[PDB]
């Protein structure tokens, strides 16, 4: 396949999500940014899957 790079965010600390209805994100790890006009973010994980994060976990890559 391939692996370009996207809009992609990190993630600072676990967050477990409620359901698939939400976003699950993972320490450290990368995520992708779609809405950070409000307080809970809107990005998609590996697990392409889409939801809200809260904005403690989760921050934009400094990279």
């Amino acid at each position: 396949g391939s692996m370009a790079e996207e809009v992609v965010v990190v993630a600072k600390f676990d967050y477990v999500a409620q359901q698939e209805q939400e976003l699950d994100i993972k320490k450290n790890e990368r995520l992708w940014l779609l809405d950070d006009s409000k307080s809970w973010w809107r990005v998609r994980n590996s697990m392409n899957k889409t939801g809200f994060v809260p904005s403690n976990y989760v921050e934009r890559k400094n990279s």
